[PDB]
């Protein structure tokens, strides 16, 4: 269909002016990784960029960063024309020059720093007019090239004399400035980022179609998550990047006004925004306006929760407006806000995980120029519990520490503090570890939901259980119509039972990982909390959170916990049923047909579990998890030692021999007991620094087995008795 | 880097006009515990103080109390110039004289008490203009030395005839009065005192930098503790000592 045009799409690399083509296009465009290519754009303008070769991209989507797009005036999903330019011709000092307000308090010589490092080792091709952006010294300043000695475009060479100027030509009115947040400023919430963009792509990008079609596009979207997880960030990025007019209501501003000065700004906020359409109204802190409940007193509060309901109703789909509202927990707001036609979509931004806390950290230091040893992987490992704002606060406190150890050491403080001096400034690992030492996990801790990092590589033995579990959890999600051929419902429960420390937890996490599914762990103390606190209404919030995190594995560990707290060898006079397990029964059997929520219980006392859990439509598959065998006891010892260094001198299958049986936990005990005797040696020294066989022999002096061969027979009994 | 300048920092002793140097500096400045030293300060003014020798201080930080700093116009973290003055020359009755409102209901003869005990056993060196402060009888009254018979500075000796006056010259508008609380008025909360000063040092002391840098300085701080533990005290001291405008809701 005249394959010249191509779509624009996001790109992974940090560098500017690099487009990443789909590899089965090589000889079509005929141009390799050494050829720069001209790209057509809106208001009659272009750019030229060197090309990279990668597998994962789609065929039709060019991958390029924000700066190369803004000048093109392409917004993601737009199409550009890609035509080669082998005809490239080098320049002699293209003239480059500072812009915006960015251009903040800088002074002196910014060219040996904000240019010369960047142009070097590069040959970065530059067409006159590009905004190409540089970063250093806790700031991103971009230099627009106003003049190119040859034209239109030029490679840069190390041999072009370089022109010191530094004058502040103000940015033109019509371009929308770069400082503003795009999608690449959002680190760690991306699964849901596709979700919001999917909802809003067609309404915001294509106003014509919904006037040319019968259908209803989403009227309002409810972003919810703990505070500081980037909900405002998301709304702004989506608005800024689609180009739609972003209006911002925040609850306390509306609540700041007097009665009738309030709802006027509110009903003006939409009657102002529906002009500028397509537009996004972001109502964050929707709890401030709209907790319509028992708890509000007064008419004027109840008035404002009203009229918000009827501005939601008032948009007739001739409004191109999308309404986003940020909330913290969903029960927070008035339930009539969720009527269909007000806030129909509900999207949970959630706490970022270790794998996500990395990207956030890497977004909030892109201007710093760090120090070489800090790896941001273990920085991202000990920041657990931090939302993305906690993370932004960490690295800014890191950078204010390092500015405390240096600089004003001399007291160089002048009118405008020097450029080259902050670029020298670097922040080492001893700053960040000092940044964490502060209170910063002052944000929320509630039930986590993320893909665990335990692959099957971590579980010694249990081969048959590993394949049994895959069938239970995998085959239904992958191959449904096969289940439909025999008219079968996949069983959605499992109950692991066996002695303690045999890996019932590991297996559950391992299988969530193999599915790349979310894993919610409800541990024993949390069920006991509901049972003492007589609050089993919490079990509903647990399953609805699995439903929103689906596909997920929901794991009840120590499901016998409440049965124990009642005794159970003699125990109370009652039956097996109790408050909390009752609500687990209720919420299980009353759950949605298949949302890919798979329920795993685990127990070390299958004896005293109530049998109602067992009935079909519940945890329906009992899987015994035995004490390991020396076959497995070898892989248990290795999967523990696959991190810490273990010299060849100490040998395994002989340790794994001497134990008639231990738990996989008793073996980790031995391992960790040995590794303690080692570090004891290494800290002391020197006044050698690795593990040794005699470390493990002193460890084995304390090796105890927690399972007494009595109850294995008891466990052996529950096995054949049940079938 | 032209090691003349040095930073100002807090000091443990109760007495006035004593700066406590870092001991591995002895022969650099070449001056021992028997030499008085001239220190440069803002709006073209100085002071001279005898020196003490201690281990725990940093190398770059002079340790001196509030009174010796206020006239210097140095606020902690500022830098002053330290140059020796073995050339010291004694005075004959520097003229000293009461100031502020402090100067409250006092009367009769305050010189046998608010001066003569303090000058004694001392040789306290005094440059014309110093505010050096004395305490007695449930009040702290400070006497500014308006006139020095030789100049600029003088040791005091027990042999200088002493001038009874006691007149209330009102304090000049531009100096920020001593009665106001500093860090040394806060006794027992100090671990967190370093914490608040760490948070607020760079934003309050260096307004230029956060305009010259991308970053966000702390917007608000929440002091909490049982009532009467000095939370207002802390906020005022930090404000008064960095010099920033303190508003109180
Ligand atoms: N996922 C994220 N990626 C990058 N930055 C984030 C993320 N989440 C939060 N932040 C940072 O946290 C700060 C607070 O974000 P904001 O959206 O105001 O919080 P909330 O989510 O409560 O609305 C923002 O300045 C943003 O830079
Ligand atoms: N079969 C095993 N293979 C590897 N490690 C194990 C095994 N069993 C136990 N462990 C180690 O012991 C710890 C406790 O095991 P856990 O998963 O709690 O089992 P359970 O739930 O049966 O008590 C885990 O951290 C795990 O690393
Ligand atoms: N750590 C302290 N050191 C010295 N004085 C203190 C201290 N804490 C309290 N005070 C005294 O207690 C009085 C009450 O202090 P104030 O700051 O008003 O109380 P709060 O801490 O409730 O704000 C102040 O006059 C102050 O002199």
């Amino acid at each position: 269909n005249r394959p010249n045009r191509l779509i624009v799409d996001e790109a992974i690399n940090e560098d500017n002016s690099v487009v990443s083509l789909s590899q089965p296009k090589m000889d079509e465009l005929q141009l390799f990784r050494g050829d720069t290519v001209l790209l057509k754009g809106k208001k009659r303008r272009e750019a030229v960029c060197i090309v990279l070769s990668d597998d994962t991209c789609s065929d039709e989507k060019i991958r390029m960063n924000r700066v190369v797009r803004n000048n093109l005036r392409v917004r993601l999903g737009d199409v550009i024309s890609i035509q080669p330019c082998p005809d490239v011709k080098y320049g002699k000092r293209i003239h480059v020059l500072p812009i915006d307000d960015t251009v903040e308090g800088i002074t002196g010589n910014l060219f040996e720093v904000y240019l010369k490092p960047y142009f070097l080792e590069a040959y970065r091709p530059i067409r006159k007019g590009d905004i190409f952006l540089v970063r250093g010294g806790m700031r991103a300043v971009e230099f627009k090239v106003v003049e190119t000695d040859p034209s239109p475009y030029c490679i840069v060479a190390p041999d072009t004399v370089i022109h010191c100027e530094g004058e502040p030509i103000k940015r033109e009115d019509e371009e929308e400035s770069l400082n503003e947040v795009g999608y690449d400023d959002i680190g760690g919430c991306r699964k849901q980022l596709a979700q919001i963009k999917e909802m809003v792509e067609l309404p915001l990008r294509h106003p014509a179609l919904f006037k040319a079609i019968g259908v209803k596009p989403p009227r309002g979207i409810l972003l919810y998550g703990p505070p500081g997880t980037g909900k405002t960030l998301i709304a702004r990025a989506v608005a800024n990047e689609t180009g739609a007019f972003f209006f911002l209501i925040n609850g306390p501003e509306i609540m700041s006004k007097l009665a009738g000065e309030s709802e006027s700004n509110l009903r003006k906020a939409f009657e102002e925004a529906e002009k500028n359409a397509p537009a996004i109204i972001f109502i964050d802190e929707l709890d401030a306006i709209a907790p319509k409940r028992e708890k509000t007193h007064g008419e004027v509060e109840r008035r404002i929760v009203s009229q918000l309901l009827t501005l939601m109703d008032g948009l007739k789909q001739r409004a191109h407006v999308i309404v986003m509202a940020a909330t913290n927990r969903p029960n927070s707001i008035d339930p009539a806000l969720r009527r269909f036609g007000r806030f129909d979509r509900e999207v949970d931004i959630g706490i970022p995980d270790a794998t996500g806390r990395l990207e956030i950290l890497q977004i909030h230091t892109k201007n710093m120029k760090l120090a070489d040893d800090v790896d941001l992987e273990q920085v991202a490992n000990e920041t657990h519990g931090h939302v993305g704002a906690d993370l932004a606060a960490l690295c800014s406190e890191a950078a204010l520490q390092a500015i405390r150890k240096k600089m004003d050491l001399i007291d160089l403080e002048d009118e405008t503090i020097d450029a080259e001096v902050m670029n020298s400034l670097a922040v080492t690992m001893d700053d960040f570890r000092w940044a964490l030492s502060q209170s910063n996990p002052s944000a929320l801790r509630e039930t986590v939901v993320e893909v665990p990092q335990v692959t099957w590589e971590d579980i010694g033995g249990l081969e048959d259980v590993k394949r049994e579990l895959q069938e239970l959890v995998q085959y239904p999600v992958e191959h449904p119509d096969k289940f439909l051929k025999f008219g079968m419902t996949p069983s959605k429960g499992v109950l692991f039972y066996g002695p303690p420390g045999c890996g019932k937890t590991l297996l559950a996490k391992a299988i969530a990982n193999e599915c790349q599914a979310n894993f919610i762990s409800i541990k024993g103390p949390e069920l006991l909390t509901m049972w003492f606190g007589e609050s089993e209404a919490n079990v509903r919030e647990i399953f609805d959170k699995a439903r929103q995190a689906a596909p997920c594995v929901l794991f009840f560990d120590e499901l016998d916990s409440i049965a124990k707290a009642r005794g159970g060898n003699i125990g109370d006079g009652g039956g097996a049923a109790d408050r909390v397990i009752n609500q687990i029964l209720t919420e299980m059997d009353g759950m949605s047909t298949k949302k890919n929520v798979f329920i795993i219980g685990a127990t070390n006392r299958p004896d005293i579990i109530d049998p109602a859990i067992l009935r079909p439509g519940r945890l329906d598959q009992l899987i015994y998890i035995p004490l390991p065998d020396e076959k497995s006891r070898v892989a248990i010892l290795k999967a523990n030692l696959r991190k810490s260094p273990v010299a060849k001198d100490v040998d395994l299958e002989f340790l794994a021999k001497m134990t008639n049986g231990f738990s996989g936990a008793d073996l980790t005990e031995i391992c960790q007991r040995a590794c303690k005797l080692a570090i004891r040696e290494s800290i002391e020294s020197e006044i050698v620094p690795e593990i040794r066989r005699d470390h493990f022999e002193e460890a084995m002096r304390f090796a105890r087995r927690s399972v007494s061969d009595n109850d294995i027979r008891k466990y052996e009994m529950f096995a054949q008795t049940l079938q």
